[PDB]
RNA sequence: UAUU
């Protein structure tokens, strides 16, 4: 396997008695009463057991107190002193395996966050008091605390994780001012968020003849709405003259209507692992000071520890990455971009770079010569022989001008086409990528002006031929691969940028990497659009290798809603193989169906700093019901990691976890666009390429002649 | 769009 670790974690223990169970009652009254919240006071009136913190609904009753037997309370009612016969009727205990203790110890520690008066919504507690206001971005940005309770055989666990909500400055009241018919024109249909409560609305008229002075009536009282909010959140409305939206009638001033403020927001969101510790620790002081909080955990008889909890784990050791001509070791740090510095890739074309072209403007031959320069150089020291391509010099930096090019160059069929940009503009590289895999069939590489002037041009050049040589679709480099008849899967999802209601779903299939060693890439738009790319995959399989996988490993890229994706997918996937393999008359294969999940809620480090790649938990902070593990991959230079979670949902392999998980660590180490581990397996990293490419860019089904070229990276 |  392995070596064993112990990893410090982000998690709690909730110590209670050593024999500590909950006891279940339904509660009846002999003076009936129509109404619960009565009930809960009536059963308050009961000191006995009110220290103890007890859950009442009106019908059902958890406490700690267990009775002699189905016992009876009786006194006199506030109102009119009348005797009244409470029967609290036992029921039991709840068992460790039921949900229902999960449900009463999630209500339990709510109760206790309730004590530090914060935000909670879900499993979420916010400070918008603390809230970060960017005027430069038209957008607050909320701190907060995320949390998660698991159960063990040995205790019960509480971990937290930090979190920020983010949310739009502009407000519609804002942008009804600035059209000032036009204004419901430009607000009807829009989709707008309350402030005061986390609930969205369509707006489906504007009521002009209401005004926040307006009354509405409640279930039995008449209130204004400047009332109705200044009671029920605290929160004042200062324009008295603006309409109302009505979807529930909203105030417009108390309702809110990618991939570089992700930058920014990381470069705010970044945290060193000790910063990340510091807050954590700040966090549960608070909580460890509140007395409100700290009441309701210690009436039920349970404690933080105010010290974290450590979990046994164990590191891969180091896999090998093969070449033509020999192998190297990955090393601790799991990047080997040194090593192919005076090395052969491992499959190469024995034509080479036989017919190619090079697509550029008059103004930058210098730069392309010298990109072209350290392209031969690099190319040729990795193995891959590159000759001239053909000059293809426009006049024009326009759009046009590259598609004409194209489309005038591609008549003498190249294998590839490079093409030297001026900027970092998305329109014409998406046209194009448009123009090369979609209306025709050229792999294409695109290079920004800013990187031939780099300075480090050569180890760039390097990657960039590393890149070329898959798009041909060829392979730079392999793992050791103990297994036979072995087709790994990967599949993910993208949304898209020209309509949102459309999403497109990218499948990856490997082809029995100890054999054939490629790769075959399909995408299709979103009636079960999976099976017929995987039902494609097979048959390019078998028409490759004259015989379907006897092993299958399909990776999932998702998530609760297991149950529905485990139900559809998993069943769907297994009738359809058996169906797929009696067509061939054979029995169907060995298959592992695995999601692959980032969890950002649930971290670990090694003496307090960021775990080395190969590092795994297996089930001691995972879910007991699942088969799960987590895996900690790629390193990171600066900021937290987050482990990937692999959930086998069903396996059918004959693996031994531990050997399952070498797998996938092995299988993370296949993506030829960086050197080195991934933090998810290669072939969904592929996926989420090509579907990101299709939704973002191509907006088009690609066409199937380069079912087997990496022409998406 | 060398890479994410
Ligand atoms: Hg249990
Ligand atoms: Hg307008
Ligand atoms: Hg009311
Ligand atoms: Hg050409
Ligand atoms: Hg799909
Ligand atoms: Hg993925
Ligand atoms: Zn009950
Ligand atoms: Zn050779
Ligand atoms: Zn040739
Ligand atoms: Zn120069
Ligand atoms: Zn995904
Ligand atoms: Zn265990
Ligand atoms: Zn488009
Ligand atoms: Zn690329």
């Amino acid at each position: 396997d392995g070596v064993p670790v112990m990893l410090q974690t982000n998690f709690f223990r909730l110590k209670t008695k050593p024999e500590w169970r909950i006891v279940h009652y339904h509660v009846e009254f002999e003076p009936s009463i129509e109404n619960p919240r009565v009930r809960m006071g009536v059963l308050s009136n009961h000191a006995n057991l009110l220290g103890s913190g007890y859950l009442f609904d009106g019908l059902q009753l958890f406490t700690t107190r267990k009775f002699e037997q189905e016992i009876t309370v009786l006194s006199g009612k506030s109102k009119l002193d009348i005797e009244y016969k409470i029967s609290i009727k036992f029921v039991g205990f709840i068992s460790c395996a039921e949900p229902r203790f999960l449900q009463v110890l999630n209500l339990i520690l709510r109760r206790s966050m309730k004590g530090l008066n914060l935000e909670l919504v879900g499993r979420n507690l916010f400070d918008p008091r603390a809230k970060i206001e960017i005027r430069e971005f038209k957008m607050e940005l909320w701190p907060g605390y995320e949390t998660s309770i698991r159960q063990h055989e040995k205790d019960i666990l509480l971990g937290t994780e930090i979190t920020h909500k983010v949310m739009r400055t502009e407000t519609i009241y804002d942008i009804m001012r600035r059209c000032s018919d036009e204004v419901r024109v430009n607000v009807l249909d829009l989709i707008v968020l309350t402030d005061y409560n986390n609930r969205t609305y369509r707006i489906n008229d504007v009521d002009f003849g209401q005004t926040p002075k307006s009354t509405f009536s409640c279930k039995g009282r008449d209130i204004s709405f400047v009332e109705y909010y200044l009671t029920k959140y605290n929160i004042r409305i200062r324009d008295h003259n603006q309409p109302l939206l009505i979807s529930v009638v909203l105030i417009p001033e108390l309702c809110r209507v990618n991939f570089q403020l992700m930058r920014a927001m990381s470069s705010y969101t970044r945290m060193n692992p000790k910063q990340r510790t510091d807050r954590l620790r700040a966090f549960n002081h608070r909580l460890q000071n509140t007395p409100e909080s700290v009441k309701v955990l210690r009436d039920w008889n349970m404690e933080l520890d105010k010290n974290v909890t450590e979990v046994q784990g164990r590191i891969i050791g180091q896999q090998n990455i093969v070449f033509h001509n020999g192998k190297v070791p990955a090393g601790e740090n799991a990047d080997w971009q040194r090593h192919f510095r005076d090395q052969r890739m491992l499959t190469t074309p024995s034509d080479g770079l036989d017919r190619w072209a090079v697509i550029a403007p008059q103004r930058n031959s210098h730069e392309l010569r010298t990109l072209l320069d350290s392209l031969y150089r690099a190319a040729s020291g990795m193995g891959l022989r590159i000759r001239s391509p053909q000059e293809f010099i426009i006049y024009d930096d326009r759009t046009g001008t590259y598609v004409r090019a194209m489309d005038d160059c591609v008549r003498s069929d190249p294998k590839l086409i490079l093409c030297l940009v001026p900027n970092d503009n998305a329109e014409r590289y998406s046209s194009i990528k448009k123009r090369g895999y979609v209306d025709r069939a050229v792999p294409t590489q695109v290079v920004t002006l800013k990187t031939t002037k780099n300075r480090s041009l050569m180890s760039i050049a390097t990657k960039i031929a590393i890149q070329l040589n898959c798009k041909l679709g060829y392979t730079p480099w392999m793992i050791e691969l103990p297994l036979s008849g072995l087709m790994t899967i990967g599949f993910d999802i993208a949304k898209s940028t020209r309509d949102r209601k459309r999403a497109y779903g990218a499948l990856i299939a490997s082809m029995d990497l100890q054999q054939n060693s490629t790769y075959f890439s399909t995408v299709t738009e979103c009636a079960n659009t999976l099976w017929p790319m995987i039902a494609k995959a097979l048959r390019q399989y078998q028409h490759e290798h004259r015989k379907l996988p006897s092993r299958i490993v399909f990776y999932r890229d998702g998530v609760g809603s297991l149950k529905q994706l485990f139900e559809f997918e998993v069943k769907d996937i297994i009738e359809k193989l058996k169906t797929e393999y009696a067509r061939v008359q054979l029995s169907p294969p060995q298959l592992a169906y695995i999601v692959v999940t980032r969890s950002m809620n649930t971290r670990f480090f090694l003496n307090g700093q960021n775990p080395p790649p190969g590092t795994i938990v297996d089930d001691v902070i995972t879910l007991p019901e699942r088969y799960d593990f987590y895996l900690v991959s790629q390193q990171v230079r600066q900021g937290t990691v987050s482990p990937t979670s692999y959930n086998v949902l069903y396996s059918s392999m004959g693996l031994s976890p531990e050997k399952m998980q070498k797998l996938t660590y092995k299988m993370c180490h296949l993506y030829y666009n960086w050197s080195g581990t991934t933090r998810v397996p290669a072939v969904c990293q592929y996926a989420k390429k090509l579907a990101t490419l299709v939704g973002t860019n191509l907006h088009s089904i690609p066409q199937n002649a380069l079912e087997k070229k990496f022409y998406y990276l």
